[PDB]
């Protein structure tokens, strides 16, 4: 159950492993992944302009501050044969911390 983190380390978290695939404002460029603006309270494979795989949309998961920290502990788990080939952030307060920033940079 996530609850608080610090937007600040949060955002250090991402620039160090996120931004290479990814990008967070609005209308930013998919450069690996896919824009993640709006992700919560949004289901998995809805970005226009963007080639998922099947499986990131058979999971039909409306993106929230829990499904998220499931699936960022080990991605390639959550969803089986996903593209995203990112190890995970284990620690915790690692991912309370990236969570918080994510839910202010994605609008
Ligand atoms: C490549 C080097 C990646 C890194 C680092 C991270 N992500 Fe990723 N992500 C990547 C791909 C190729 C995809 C597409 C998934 C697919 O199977 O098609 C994604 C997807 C996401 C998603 C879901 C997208 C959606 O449902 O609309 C999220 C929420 C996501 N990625 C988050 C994320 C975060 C928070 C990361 C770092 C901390 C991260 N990704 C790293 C490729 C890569």
């Amino acid at each position: 159950e996530f609850k608080a983190g610090s937007a600040k380390k949060g955002a250090t978290l991402f620039k160090t492993r996120c931004l290479q695939c990814h990008t967070v404002e609005k209308g930013g460029p998919h450069k690996v992944g896919p824009n993640l603006h709006g992700i919560f309270g949004r289901h998995s494979g809805q970005a226009e302009g963007y080639s998922y795989t099947d499986a990131n949309i058979k999971k039909n998961v409306l993106w929230d501050e829990n499904n998220m920290s499931e699936y960022l502990t080990n991605p390639k788990k959550y969803i089986p044969g996903t593209k995203m080939a990112f190890g995970g952030l284990k620690k915790e307060k690692d991912r309370n911390d990236l969570i918080t920033y994510l839910k202010k940079a994605t609008e």
